[PDB]
């Protein structure tokens, strides 16, 4: 579990979403594992504008944070779960770390704030659903 506050919004895994994000919907996207939900309170983070290849990310089956190298946003394919056919996952980036399920929605951030958010993982690797590119979380 995991969430990004900035400003009006709260960004969370879109397989994760509870009712409440969905009555409160800005924007989603099933290919990215991404949700978007407005909020009444001002959110508590900052998104980093910028192309960092290595960041730090919280590891919740471990209680600790982690350094990472990860591949620039991509098309990566995904596995079948209990969430998601089979599939090709879009703005995702992977790297060399320990995850577990729950591990979804942990925050990977860079020096200039937040990158992304735990999206995936298995044997040795973790990845991570970009945000990035969404300028418009800022505006
Ligand atoms: C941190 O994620 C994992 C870690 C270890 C093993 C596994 Cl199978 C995972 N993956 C998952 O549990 N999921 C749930 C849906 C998510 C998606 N974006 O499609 C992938
Ligand atoms: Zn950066």
């Amino acid at each position: 579990s995991g969430a990004i506050y900035v400003g009006n919004y709260r960004v969370v895994n879109r397989h994760l979403a509870t009712h409440n994000d969905w009555a409160n919907l800005v924007w989603e996207d099933s290919s990215r594992d991404l949700l978007v939900s407005s909020t009444t309170a001002q959110g508590c983070d900052t998104i980093a504008r910028c192309d960092c290849q290595t960041g730090v990310y919280y590891c919740s089956s471990r209680r600790k944070h982690y350094p990472v190298s990860f591949s620039k946003p991509s098309l990566i394919f995904v596995e079948a779960s209990e969430y998601y056919p089979a599939r090709y996952q879009s703005h995702l980036m992977l790297a060399v770390g320990h995850s577990e399920p729950g591990d979804c929605g942990g925050i990977l951030r860079c020096q200039h704030g937040v990158v992304g958010i735990v999206s995936t993982g298995g044997n040795g690797l973790v990845g991570f659903a970009d945000v990035r590119d969404l300028l418009w979380l800022d505006e």
